[PDB]
């Protein structure tokens, strides 16, 4: 299938980072184990042309970006283009591929650009020269480069890295002023990063970083905006997420692919993902003992719960079945479990008196690709796996009679499945304490009896909360009233939850907003669901000191390490369903013997809020995550990349406070180190809303129409920023850049016109690639300002109308009329004011003036 996409831009209320501060390429990336993983992913791919789907991804992004000094779009239709490092190719295309459609505006959301022009060192079509040095061409409206480094040996970095800045430099001159450009990078190295914010960073106004994955592999683009326009951007921390999720998808998906065999292998049972199958003779006329027995059930053992298929035929003179099937590692743990081998019921593989006719085997057979759930079932299997550490016991509960967790969890924890059917695993021949009981989980009294450590509530509390007409609370309440009497400690419990405002998935997960109801219409499944601070209460009453700790999964790809060495074809379409109907059903981890958490201050996005923290030794520290990383500790502080942090040991009480200003709208999750072995416990998770949506300013009694100007004064959380606009016949305009100033209390200089009193002024926020979304004030003060009739006034025509103006009621020059001629008292002041630069500006004696358009 097709790519996917990631992409992070610069959000202005974030930190100043400096250079060294970002990672880049790994000590361990050219070497003969790595090239092995990355070029095995290469040939596995099943993917058209992979230049067309990088390009239309990432030019899609590069046109939809807004400009905040004009409130509308970076790139115009029927720019001109240049386009370096042009491929000819091997395709017979002559030519890159995209640039037809995109001279002919096919591309949805793309159109069409005034010229062309191909650049590189084996265009069939263009100009070839060295795009590192000056070449005779002309100035373009935007610059697109592919060019690829050339590397043999780790030490060539300070060559390819070279090379990079050399063709930045060259696409700084290319592109006129006020122009864009886009650079590709294959190794991004601290040198890279170093030449980026001292040369071309204070040049330009804006950037964005895109990531398309097709190969496995550290590729990125750079693009920048504005050129020739000096200003002050520096690097965030913004990036620094984008950095460090970019670097370890790579690092889990190397190992991934090492542990694959190699392409066109042949196999015998030695790689540990691999095929495997026997054959029997003149079987269905008799009874299958001995051999026939031993070894079909042998081969149950190893392969386990994956997919089994027969075959019968004839050949050569031999009648024979055969069985054939796919191991994978967890198949591998689920054979140690064993004490010894058990048999199987023949009964089924005889009956039959009809030719199979068999097939090649496969590897990765379904190249259909996993289904959403299926995906969405194997970041639900994952978090449990990795959660349970050896020698803890587990309650699993709601468990299919397939019974999945013998392979999830460790050879030496004893468990137990229970539920409503009959399972089919066998139930004697295991090597630690394995049982399987059968009784409603939500029944009255049966817990007290059964040992456990660890509870697991996987989609069993969905389906039975519509099984017995209940709400979801009521449901999870009797849950809740049970485990209480449980000698267990740990719950890990999967909760229909939305984290989000409600939004059905098209085709795939519709919802009713009112009722708390649930359709899926892929299964037919019906379910209810509940709330988020609700079930936090419920938590509450049953432990005095219950810890909670929300945690997004998504956006970690070690589920996937299940999906390919199990050999189920992934595709880019599930994962996407699968990632938001995470958010909808998340899963909730529960401390029972944890200590509380409070909240004091008020946790809205650029306000300040506050955390207390007792208990803990001086000698102790704490830790914040944001999505499984760490940039926050009291060890360093400063290094937190949220720009107000302030951590207090205070030895009077034996309490800890933190101060926060969080500038973006993420849910951080804390974490306590103590001892100088520094043993981890879970803390709480806190979410913090977006910033207040009010606003409120103050319009001065008595204003001042002179030169000067009047103040006004606005008070607005920190993270917006307030542009003037005027809207007029269907469109969004900005005013003179000096008429109407803001600085810091968000403080105004504002100018005061008479073509105000006619126009609207509105204010939008610009901070981001939107404009004019969440703050949206009219001044309908700035529509009716009184005229003082003995203080000099200016004035501007809003357009060119048949503008008429009437003094005190009496008639004088008409505007905007083939010939007007300044009165005999006006004058023409220096600059132009108004919302065009072929507007003239006027200065007139006090008095009563009235406009008019005709």
């Amino acid at each position: 299938g097709d790519a996917l996409s990631y992409y992070v831009d610069y959000n202005r209320s974030h930190r100043v980072v400096l250079s060294s501060e970002l990672p880049q390429l790994p000590d361990t990336y050219f070497d003969g184990d790595e090239q092995y993983g990355r070029s095995l992913f290469s040939l596995a791919r099943k993917i058209g042309d992979r230049s067309l789907v990088k390009d239309t991804a990432v030019l899609k992004h590069a046109y939809q970006a807004i400009d905040p000094n004009t409130g509308k779009e970076y790139l115009r239709s029927r720019q001109s283009v240049a386009y370096f490092g042009a491929s000819a190719g091997h395709s017979g295309a002559d030519q890159p591929l995209v640039i037809e459609p995109w001279i002919q505006g096919k591309i949805s959301g793309v159109p069409p650009p005034s010229s062309v022009r191909q650049f590189g060192y084996d265009v069939a079509r263009g100009a070839i020269v060295d795009l590192a040095r000056p070449f005779p061409s002309g100035d373009y409206q935007f610059v697109y480069s592919d060019v690829d480094q050339v590397v043999d040996g780790h030490d060539d970095l300070s060559i390819s890295s070279g090379l990079v800045e050399s063709l930045l430099s060259s696409c700084m001159h290319a592109t006129a002023p006020g122009g864009s450009f886009v650079v590709k990078i294959n190794f991004p190295t601290r040198p890279v990063w170093h030449y980026i914010e001292q040369k071309i960073l204070p040049n330009i106004t804006s950037y964005m970083l895109i990531k398309p994955f097709v190969t496995n592999n550290v590729e990125l683009f750079f693009v920048a905006f504005g050129v020739h326009q000096h200003s002050s951007l520096t690097w965030t921390s913004g990036v620094y997420f984008f950095l460090v999720d970019h670097f370890y998808r790579y690092e889990t998906l190397s190992t991934i692919s090492r542990q694959l065999p190699s392409f066109g292998y042949v196999d015998d049972g030695s790689s540990v993902t691999g095929i495997e199958t026997i054959s029997i003779e003149n079987p269905g006329f008799s009874n299958m003992t001995q051999a026939a027995r031993i070894g079909i059930s042998g081969l149950c053992a190893n392969v386990g719960n994956a997919r089994k298929s027969i075959a019968i035929y004839e050949s050569h003179g031999a009648r024979v079945l055969t069985i054939t099937s796919r191991r994978s590692p967890a198949s591998a743990r689920r054979k140690s479990r064993l004490r010894y081998l058990p048999l199987i019921d023949p009964r089924s593989l005889e009956v039959q008196a009809r030719t199979i006719l068999p097939a090649d085997p496969v590897l990765f057979e379904n190249v259909s690709g996993a289904s959403p759930h299926v995906c969405l079932t194997m970041m639900y299997n994952f978090e449990v796996s990795s959660a349970v550490y050896d020698g803890d016991v587990v309650l699993d509960l709601g468990t299919g009679p397939e019974a999945k967790i013998l392979e999830l969890i460790p050879a030496t924890s004893p468990v137990t499945c229970v539920d409503i059917r009959p399972t089919a695993q066998p139930s004697g021949c295991w090597n630690v304490r394995t049982t399987f009981l059968e009784l409603d989980y939500l029944s009255d009294g049966w817990i007290t009896g059964v040992r456990g450590d660890i509870v697991t509530c996987m989609l069993s509390l969905g389906a039975a909360a519509a099984g017995k007409s209940m709400t979801f609370d009521a449901a999870f309440q009797q849950l809740i009233k049970v485990l209480s009497k449980s000698t267990a400690n740990v719950v890990l419990v999967q909760v229909n939850c939305p984290t989000d405002v409600v939004r059905s998935i098209k085709g795939y997960l519709e919802i009713d907003s009112t009722n708390k109801r649930y359709r899926f219409p892929k299964f037919g499944r019906d379910e209810p669901y509940s709330d988020m601070d609700a079930l936090e209460k419920i938590c509450r009453t049953a432990w005095p000191n219950c810890s909670i700790t929300w945690v997004p999964l998504s956006y970690d790809l070690r589920w996937t390490r299940l999906a390919l060495l199990e050999s189920t074809t992934l595709s880019s379409a599930s994962i996407r369903i699968a990632e938001l109907m995470y958010k909808y059903m998340p899963i909730m981890r529960i401390d029972i013997h944890g200590l509380p958490m409070e909240k004091r201050g008020n946790f809205i996005v650029g306000q300040n809020c506050s955390l207390v923290i007792p208990g803990f030794n001086a000698q102790d520290v704490f830790n914040c995550y944001f999505n499984s990383a760490l940039a926050f500790s009291t060890e360093d502080v400063n290094a937190a990349m949220i720009p107000q942090v302030s951590a207090q040991f205070d030895a009077t009480k034996g309490e800890w406070t933190l101060d926060m200003v969080f500038s973006d709208a993420g849910i951080y999750t804390m974490q306590a180190l103590v001892g100088s072995n520094a043993n981890p416990v879970s803390l709480g998770s806190f979410v913090v809303d977006s910033p207040d949506v009010d606003i409120t300013d103050a319009w001065p009694a008595q204003l001042d129409f002179t030169i000067a100007g009047t103040d006004v004064d606005i008070t607005v959380n920190p993270y917006y920023r307030l542009m003037t606009f005027v809207r007029i016949d269907g469109q969004w305009q900005i005013a003179n850049p000096d008429k109407f100033q803001f600085f810091s209390t968000l403080v105004m200089n504002v100018k005061l016109d008479i073509a105000d009193k006619y126009l609207l002024y509105y204010i939008r926020d610009v901070q981001s690639r939107d404009v004019g979304f969440y703050i949206q004030h009219p001044l309908q003060l700035l529509n009716t300002i009184t005229l003082p009739t003995n203080e000099d006034l200016f004035l501007s025509a809003p357009d060119m109308r048949e503008w008429a103006v009437k003094e005190s009621g009496n008639t004088i020059c008409i505007l905007n009329s083939q010939g007007f001629v300044l009165p005999q008292d006006w004058d023409v002041l220096t600059d132009t004011i108004s919302w065009s630069p072929s507007i003239p500006t006027y200065i007139v004696p006090p008095g009563d003036y009235t406009l008019t358009p005709l």
